[PDB]
Formats: C-alpha cells, sequence, structure tokens
C-alpha cells in the first residue's frame, strides 16, 4: 500500500481500483480482458473519446521536440489563450495544472484584489484544504470560506454585510438547479456588489462551446478544465484584468510543456465548433430515452435526473442503488458510481446499440426490485448531494434546509 | 497580453518571451531561425534532453490508449510509485501536478499530523500565496510560515519554542551550502523534535539516483519533481505513513492520465541507473573548466559557483552580469539568466565543442570589462540570493546577517 492518496476511480467489490490496460473511443479493456463501455470518462474530462486520433497525433508530434520546447514560449501558448478568451470571454486568461490549482488561484486573486476576507461557496472546488468543512456549519472555516450548500436563503443571510465578502464561488449543476436559480444567484450577487466566480471546471465547454452560465450568471471570473484538453493536465481561469491582477505572481516550471499545449490546442479547436457537445447531448439523450423506458417497463423505482450531457440515476433506496451499479458492472457498463454519467463524442451508433442492450440486461438483473415504493424526496436529496455536495433546488423553508444539512453533512 | 500570469521563461531585451519552434537534445530553434544551445532546460527539468526518443515513444504510445486510460488505474501507476519508493525511500508516496502543489500538500499534511502551527522555511517552494513574505524578518506570514533564509543562527532562534513548529522546510542548494551546513541543520531539527521536509523539487534525482540529501538530511518527508519525467507535468511526495496520512484526502481528475505516467516511468528507469546524472556532471564539468580558463584569459571578473550538475556565473557587477547574458544571447548560448545552469544528458562532444567555441566568443565580446575589480562578497551574496532566495553560507555575525537581509529583501 505505497499510495498515500486516495484517488477517485472505478473500484471493484473489494474497493480496489479496477485496472484498465487499454482504451479506444468509448471502450475500455480491464486486466482480466473484460470490455466496458465508459460513462465515467475520467469524470467527464474525456469529451472526445479515449485515444482520440487527432489529439494523439498532436501529442506524438509534440513529444519529439518538433512542436515547441518546455524551455519557453510557443505559438501554441498564444493559440490556447486566444481560443479560451474567444470561447469564454473576459479580459485575461491564465493556465494551471489542475482544476484544484486554478480555482484556488482564482479565488485568492479575487480576495487580494477586493481586499475582502470571505468566500461564500457552493459545490466542490477540488482537493485543497482551503475547502475543508467548517467546524460549525455556515461559519467560516480556517481559510475564510463559508459553504452555503446552494441554498439562496442561506446566501441572503451571508450577504448581509457585503463588505466581508470577496466573492461567491459556485460550481454549477444543470441536473438539479434551474435556470431561474442561477438568475436569482446573479441578482443577489449584483445587488450586494460582490464578485461572482463560476467554477466551471466540470461544466465549462461541455454544454456549449463556452461557459454553461455565460448568460445565466455572466460571471466576473470563470474557471474551466475538464472540457479543454481531452483529459490532459491543464485548467484555465479568466475574467477581468483588475480582479485577476494578482495572478501575475503565478509561474510554474512545466508551463511550456509541449504535449499538454498540443492537446489543448487540438481539443479546443474541436470544442469551438460545438460538434462534440452536440454529439454528446444527442447520444446521451438517446441512451436516456431507452433507459427510462427500460426502468419503467421493469417497474423499477429509479428516476434519472439531467440530460444527455450529464445524467444521474436516482434510485429509491441505497440497496437498489448498489444493486444497479452491481448489475451494470456485470454487464460492462462503467458508470461513475452514484454521480453523473458523461458520455463522449465517441458514442457512435454501434456503441449506443450495445449500451442499450446492456442496460436492458441490467434491468433484467434488477427484477427483484420490481414494484418497489417509488422514489421520494429523501432519496432525491441524498443522491443529488453526492454529485453537488449540497442541496438540489426544491421548495423549502429554513426548518427543512437545516434538517437536511444535519442529515447530509 | 491576454496572459494573466507572468511565467518565468527566456525573454529578450524588451522582456518579450523568446518564441521557440522546436528542440532536439541540447538545441533549440527560435522563430527567427536562430539556433541555441540550452543550459536552461526548463529550469533543470529536462534532465535527458529535448525530445528524448525513448520517452517520446512511450508518450506517443500512451496517447493512443494502448497503455491504459485516464478513467482509472493502470499498472504504470504501480511502476511509478514503486520506482520513486525505491529511489527516495519512505513508507508512502503521492503524486501531484506541480512542485508547488506537492510542497503545499506535503507541509499542510505535516501540520495536520503534528497539530502544530508554524512552518520554518528556507528557499523557494513554488508560486502559492502561502509562501509570500511576511511583514518583517522572523515574523510569521499570514499562513504561519517564517523564513530563516538558510541562516542557522536565525533557525536556532526560531527553534527556541519548537512546540510551535510543525516542520522545517528546506530547498537545497549545493553550490552555496556545504555538506556540514546540512548536517548541522539535521542535528538542530532532531534535537528540537521537529519534522524536516526536504523540498528536492529541483535537486532530487539529479545529483544521484535518489535524494541529494538522503544521507545529509535523512528527511522525514521529501518532495521531488524536476528530475522525474523529463519535463512532464508531475511531482511527488513521500516519507512516513503517519506524517502523510492527511494525503488520503487528495484526489484530482487527471491523476490517471497515461502520457504523464509513461514519461515518468521511462525517465525514472533511466534515472535509476545513475547514468544521466553522471553524464550531466561530466559534461558540465568539462564546460566549466573551459569557461573558467576563458574568463581568466580575458581577465574578466566573473567567478563560477557550483559544478557540472548546476553552476552559476557570479560577475563582479550588475552591469557586467547584464553584458554577459547579452553576449551569450548573441552567440546562441541560452543561459537561465542570473540563476543556475543545468545541462542535460544530450550534451555530447558535438554540443560541448560548439558550446566551448561559442563561449570563447562570449569572452571576446566582454573586453570592455577586462581588468575590472575582482568579485567581492556583496556580489556573491546578491547573485546567490537570486538562485536560493536566501543567504549563501559564509562566515557572518548576526549584525552582518541583519544588514544582508535589509539589503536583499
Ligand atoms: C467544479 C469542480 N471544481 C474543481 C474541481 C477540481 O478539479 P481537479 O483538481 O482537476 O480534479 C472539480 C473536480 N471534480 C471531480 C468530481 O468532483 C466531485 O466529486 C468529489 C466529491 O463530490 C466526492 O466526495 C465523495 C462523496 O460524494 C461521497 N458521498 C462520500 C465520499 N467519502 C466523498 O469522497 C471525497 O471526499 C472525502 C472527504 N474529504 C475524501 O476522504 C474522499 O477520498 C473523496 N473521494 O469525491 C469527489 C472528490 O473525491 C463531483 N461530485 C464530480 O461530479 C466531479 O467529477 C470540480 O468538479
Ligand atoms: C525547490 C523548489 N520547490 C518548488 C518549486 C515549485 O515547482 P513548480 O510549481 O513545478 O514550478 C520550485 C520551482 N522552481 C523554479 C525556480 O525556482 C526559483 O526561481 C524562482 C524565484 O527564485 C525567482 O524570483 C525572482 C528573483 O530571483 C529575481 N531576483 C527578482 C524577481 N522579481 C523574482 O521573480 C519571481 O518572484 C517575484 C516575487 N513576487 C514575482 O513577482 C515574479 O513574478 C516571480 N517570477 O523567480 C522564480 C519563480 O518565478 C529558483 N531561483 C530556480 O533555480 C528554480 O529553477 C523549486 O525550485
Amino acid at each position: 500500500s505505497l499510495l498515500a492518496e486516495f484517488p477517485t476511480c472505478p473500484r471493484d467489490e473489494k474497493d480496489r481500483p479496477r485496472v484498465f490496460t487499454a482504451a479506444s473511443g468509448a471502450w475500455l479493456t480491464d486486466e482480466s480482458g473484460f470490455r466496458w463501455i465508459d460513462f465515467d470518462n475520467a469524470r467527464g474530462s474525456i469529451l472526445l473519446g479515449h485515444g482520440d486520433p487527432v489529439v494523439a497525433e498532436a501529442v506524438a508530434r509534440a513529444a519529439t521536440g518538433a512542436d515547441g520546447t518546455a524551455t519557453g514560449w510557443s505559438r501554441r501558448v498564444d493559440a490556447v489563450l486566444e481560443r479560451l478568451h474567444a470561447l469564454c470571454g473576459g479580459e485575461v486568461v491564465g493556465l494551471f495544472r489542475s482544476g484544484t490549482a486554478a480555482v484556488r488561484a482564482a479565488v485568492l486573486a479575487v480576495r487580494e484584489a477586493t481586499g475582502r476576507p470571505l468566500l461564500l461557496s457552493a459545490g466542490y472546488h477540488g482537493y485543497d484544504p482551503m475547502w475543508y468543512p467548517s467546524e460549525a456549519p455556515l461559519e467560516p472555516n480556517a481559510d475564510g470560506v463559508v459553504d452555503f450548500f446552494f441554498d439562496l436563503g442561506l446566501l441572503r443571510e451571508l450577504l448581509r454585510a457585503p463588505e466581508r465578502v470577496a466573492a461567491v464561488v459556485v460550481s454549477p449543476d444543470h441536473m438539479h438547479l434551474s435556470p431561474g436559480w442561477y438568475r436569482e444567484l446573479r441578482r443577489l450577487c449584483s445587488a450586494a456588489g460582490v464578485v461572482l466566480v463560476a467554477d466551471e471546471v466540470k461544466v465549462g465547454l461541455r454544454y456549449a462551446p463556452g461557459l454553461s452560465t455565460a448568460e445565466l450568471l455572466a460571471p466576473d471570473v470563470w474557471v474551466v478544465a475538464k472540457g479543454m484538453a481531452n483529459g490532459h493536465a491543464v485548467s484555465a481561469v479568466g475574467g477581468s484584468r483588475r480582479l485577476l491582477k494578482p495572478l501575475k505572481e503565478v509561474s510554474f516550471t512545466s508551463f511550456f510543456e509541449p504535449t499538454i499545449l498540443a492537446a489543448a490546442d487540438a481539443a479546443l479547436a474541436r470544442v469551438a465548433t460545438g460538434e462534440p457537445q452536440r454529439a454528446v447531448r444527442e447520444a446521451g439523450d438517446r441512451f436516456l430515452r431507452h433507459a427510462r423506458k427500460a426502468l419503467d417497463d421493469a417497474s423499477l423505482p429509479v428516476e434519472i435526473a439531467g440530460d444527455g450531457t450529464f445524467f444521474q440515476f436516482v434510485p429509491a433506496t441505497e440497496e437498489l442503488e448498489e444493486a444497479l451499479y452491481g448489475a451494470a458492472n456485470a454487464e460492462g457498463l462503467l458508470f461513475y458510481a452514484g454521480d453523473n454519467q458523461g458520455v463522449s463524442a465517441a458514442f457512435d451508433e454501434a456503441v449506443l446499440g450495445e449500451a442499450e442492450r446492456r442496460f436492458a440486461r441490467v434491468c433484467e438483473r434488477l427484477a427483484p426490485y420490481a414494484g418497489g415504493e417509488p422514489v421520494g424526496d429523501a432519496a432525491r436529496y441524498r443522491v443529488a448531494w453526492n454529485v453537488m455536495d449540497g442541496l438540489r433546488q426544491a421548495p423549502r423553508d429554513r426548518e427543512e434546509t437545516t434538517g437536511l444539512l444535519a442529515r447530509l453533512l
């Protein structure tokens, strides 16, 4: 047991990481030779498909030395910056090595630029300790962060002294929050005169060429990552020159590493067209129509939140949830267990037909659960918490909100 | 000026980044078609040479999906962890995406494990704001870090209350600090009962197969990066299970990206032989004996600190330092300006012969500086501070130390 970290990855019945020896398009092969259709896709960072040939060629060329050097600037630096600025807007752009690094740098830059101490947060922003939970819910943690769990009532209370608040930083979820929720968030932040940071590490570049919340939030600062490089190790921040002036202090040794620049330039060129996002939505929607019908035909109490871009199974019980993923594993459908499923643009007709047949076999395996009590709100809240680390949107008062926080924290 | 960051990189006389189109071994091509011999080598992270064929082959292959997937575990994960453990020791290992990320995670883990608030630091640890300077010497910054600038007197002062100290965190320099300096540091930390973290992001794996301070410091926790992947986007931490237990909270989306694992596994295989490190030392030593002679023959007051693994020009005046790099720029010798020069294993006879020839021409160009006053200690201190962000070792009393800090901060 040499590894000190605990990486999120597909794990087997003994909680050991599944070992994958090969991948192409939508398909994985594991160490036993078992073949899987991938809905996890490095938690949605594989937008194009595994071993995408154009990205792979670009990386190959860059590995030889013929497309830039790690020692310094290249034309691919300008190309990537230009593309991000065109897609996502803002005045300036910075590049980082993980979503975690990017969101931390972004929010600290805003704290410095505004001179205000608190960050009000909803959703996951990466592994850094600055996001660890406070000792007392709804109080600042040691790094001045207060999590409001996507509850706008709580947010209103936290905005009551806006001079204390550097930014509101929110990781969107388009399965569990409506457009109106976003517009209200934007309204509240504008009224309070506080900066809005959209942490689009997951959703950026995937629902559209640009930011999912470009219009809904018009954020002052954005962060993207998973959509920009077909899995390669890069992230980005952009927004106003003034709010991001503190990023002038950022430099790191691997900045000019040419394979990541080549992958990002290639992937971003494809992203800019809108085609992979359309392909994903359409493929995912087809799979969903089939899956919803299969669950209904089998009288299985499993709803599906979301849409083809990202969806999530919502089973009525934890036992059923475990059985669902067990059956999926038996059929070679690799789902990101409990979380959101993000197909890639490699989900062609052949992949879809096979995923459909496999899912019908999943529903057969689930026959013991036929006719169970339908999904209720406690299940909806528990399942949504697993993907968003806070509360799905639905009517609540403070009693209900605080009850759910006590339950789900 | 879309870029919000200010990356360290080769820059021209107007402070514009030099744009490099391609590289091969020790050589670079710029956008003008000018051909350079590289002593910068992505600040010492290109140990093997640009476009190393064996690493390139492994990277190209991994990009196709033939060696596993970014979705989860592959046997190359085990191979990289096992190689690092064999080379560097400790009980556990973690992987990160930059040196900055690794050192931050390491020291926060130690602070959590020990329950103590302060970090005592010497040297550079990356770009994160946690390392920004305090208001005054000997005062903690906002993140509990106190800089001792490599001065063991200042360290003893800070260790008067060691119950406050989670760790001492040191970035070695083997040009400006002797073996005995390290052994004293180790001694002081052990007596005080404080954890010692060796930040070997720069020096790890380059002086020897493993840590440069394996015996000198026997650190509780180590960090490496530049040596491990021929420039690719990975770093590592290792050491005691107890002190690094808090790393269980680390996960990041690109963890399984197979090209980086491929580069690390290939580079580490070569590092484990000791061959590239020896080649570097021997090639740089040959260059240095030629350069020292050339400087002496021209009566130029420029010393050279260090050795073939890493060396540094120490000119008697700033005006001469500027002229030296300007002249090297004309002859196409790319030095990391002001800092340390780190040749790669691609510095062969052909390259050395040409670098020697080119350096002779640099000496011809600096005639207007012949016969100048020889290097003094003020120059030695100023130049060393540029590479270590603290004080070179030399006899000092407390008053001299205080004055030097006033001058150089
Ligand atoms: C908006 C945003 N911003 C920034 C980042 C960071 O980018 P990165 O640095 O490139 O990875 C991400 C990275 N995203 C990775 C995933 O992040 C979440 O996943 C998180 C978290 O929700 C999820 O937490 C688990 C929870 O849902 C389960 N119900 C309980 C489990 N113990 C817990 O585990 C995690 O937190 C534990 C507590 N500290 C920790 O011990 C576990 O090891 C850790 N896995 O674990 C993931 C990280 O490990 C999302 N739900 C997912 O859709 C997403 O794909 C991001 O989505
Ligand atoms: C031990 C160790 N630990 C961790 C890391 C982090 O690894 P990474 O995240 O992978 O890069 C490194 C990364 N190393 C990069 C370089 O780190 C230093 O270089 C630093 C710093 O010393 C150097 O500082 C400059 C100073 O030497 C000059 N005399 C004055 C200049 N303004 C200043 O510039 C830097 O610091 C400024 C302080 N605010 C900042 O404004 C500048 O923008 C910044 N470039 O700049 C570099 C980083 O930007 C070393 N001198 C070098 O040998 C080395 O190769 C490391 O060496």
